[PDB]
């Protein structure tokens, strides 16, 4: 698969001085507006949509396509701004659309932004269920960028806990989970089909608010990847307690997963990270915690590189 | 197909509410940035990647999703400044993605954008074949936006000649001619893929510059719909000699589809049409015709909203 990638990125790469001393230049991606940077994502549900085929359920899946988005848009800073979806089916059914439509209203609201357009394409030929997608546009300004360039050793890295499962995990969930015990098996009070089609949390309020209350070094959205993701955004390493393996990430990993794959592919409870200075610690947590569950993770240390899960003796 | 996808259109309008005198408003869509407006458009090839994929030939079909993406900027005066993918795949062929990106590099030179991102599924167990889609965002400056709303009687239409077919009437042309002659007639020098396959034609350089020289008062992207494009632009109507029926068109037009939905389906030779002033004829004719035929099609005129046809005796 990668393999075959590599022409569409390398071509679409070729392409970047077709700007070249133009608005909107490339340089998430941040295309240069000179009063601003506008911030452009692109993602898609993946086979979440299976499981929403399976039981009859497209209300939420909605909201994962825009938390995929718009939890991209903010790891940059940006504020998510618009949204516009690719929805291609194989039949119009207009009560899978009412149900689909429901998710994308709340979620646009939960990330306060727009849904400004889109194409529905009916493809009988060519789709053989759901395929839903999007494009999200955010705005920064250009000396808010957060890189993580500013992030240093004694910084204190803070989580905020997850909902649901993302698309590269759910592929390996399913596989693993489904044959096995079906999608009806009740683990720990949710039948299996609900904790594979639970949403994604949407992080855009407490986010935007932590950053204008608080001095932020770093944000990660803790997507496909795992901890990967904190790991591209310094140099330096990480040293972590990451929350207890509990929820459907305990059944896979009963399954035969290796921890250190899990931290890899799953979010493990933890679906976004912010990383501030020492002393800003207690700031943060308070306003985080408005929204959602937010507690402390670790600390960014001087050892570059490597993440250290101190609970569980895993690498990275 | 409708019934259903109101639902879509419906949930997507309840959410413009949510920035309210926030940044980048809704109001292609035109999002308010202060000091411009964002332009945005989103579109798919459709069933064009059928024959594509009938004959494996898949480095102009990327021209084809540009195509339709950055034409629809323009229409409002936009100059395209980026776009973003979203390929959706049974199978990785490494073969075939090198041949797509080959088209996404020549559509993106042409329209003088950047490729700046997007998002590849491999997912056999919903795809089974190829599906292209894309964004594309542009600006244009708040008292540049081509309305069609300065258009009076007597401005002069002048067209810019077409190149291949869209999606809306590639449908009922696969579904008309291919069980009939398959797909390796010969018609008038050219096979029926050939025909099928051939990608639209992308307007950004000759329009930007004429928006630059000229008072332009409309701008139509002749695509779905046909001459429906030029109707929504103004209230008043039109007086038209559209060029004579010619190429795929014309055996289409033998194989029983009548006049009336020709005009309202394919370009039937006019792929794109400005309204200029009766005095800016022969200085628009001037510069479009340094990058395609263009021509003088007919005017506006008193009596509101109909098209008539005047070389044919339609009415639309
Ligand atoms: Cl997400
Ligand atoms: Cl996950
Ligand atoms: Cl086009
Ligand atoms: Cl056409
Ligand atoms: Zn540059
Ligand atoms: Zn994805
Ligand atoms: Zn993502
Ligand atoms: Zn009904
Ligand atoms: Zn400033
Ligand atoms: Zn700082
Ligand atoms: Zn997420
Ligand atoms: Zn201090
Ligand atoms: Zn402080
Ligand atoms: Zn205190
Ligand atoms: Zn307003
Ligand atoms: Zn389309
Ligand atoms: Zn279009
Ligand atoms: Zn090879
Ligand atoms: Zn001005
Ligand atoms: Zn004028
Ligand atoms: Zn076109
Ligand atoms: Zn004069
Ligand atoms: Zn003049
Ligand atoms: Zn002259």
């Amino acid at each position: 698969t990668a393999k075959a990638l590599r022409a569409i990125i390398d071509a679409a790469r070729r392409t970047f001085k077709f700007r070249m001393n133009k608005i909107g230049e490339p340089g998430s991606a941040l295309l240069d507006f000179k009063d601003f940077y506008l911030a452009i994502t692109t993602d898609g549900v993946g086979t979440k949509i299976l499981v929403a085929e399976a039981v009859n359920k497209f209300d939420t899946i909605g909201i994962d396509m825009i938390a995929m988005n718009v939890n991209d848009l903010i790891c940059v800073g940006a504020e998510p701004v618009a949204l516009v979806d690719y929805l291609a089916v194989k039949e119009p059914n207009e009560d899978v659309f009412q149900q689909i439509a429901k998710g994308l209203y709340e979620g646009a609201k939960e990330a306060g932004i727009a849904i400004v357009g889109g194409e529905t394409a009916v493809m009988p030929d060519l789709i053989n269920g759901y395929d839903l997608a999007g494009t999200a546009v955010g705005i920064v300004e250009k000396d808010k960028v957060v890189t993580g360039e500013k992030i240093k050793p004694d910084d204190i890295v803070i989580g905020i806990s997850s909902s649901g499962i993302h698309s590269n995990g759910l592929t390996l969930a399913r596989k693993l989970l489904i044959p096995k015990y079906g999608l009806d098996y009740e683990y720990n009070g949710k039948k299996l089909w609900e904790w594979l089609l639970e949403p994604t949390r949407i992080y855009v309020k407490p986010i935007l608010k932590l950053i204008n209350e608080v001095e932020v070094h770093g944000l990660a959205h803790i997507t496909g990847g795992g901890l990967l993701n904190l790991k591209r955004l310094t140099k330096y390493g990480f040293e972590l307690e990451m929350p207890p393996i509990d929820g459907i990430f305990k059944l896979i990993y009963e399954n035969g997963v290796p921890l250190e794959e899990m931290f890899r592919v799953f979010n493990m409870g933890v679906g976004f990270m912010v990383i501030v200075p020492q002393e800003e610690k207690e700031n943060a947590l308070q306003i985080l915690n408005k929204y959602y569950e937010s507690f402390e993770l670790g600390k960014v240390i001087k050892e570059p590189e490597k993440i250290k899960v101190k609970n569980y003796g895993i690498t990275l």
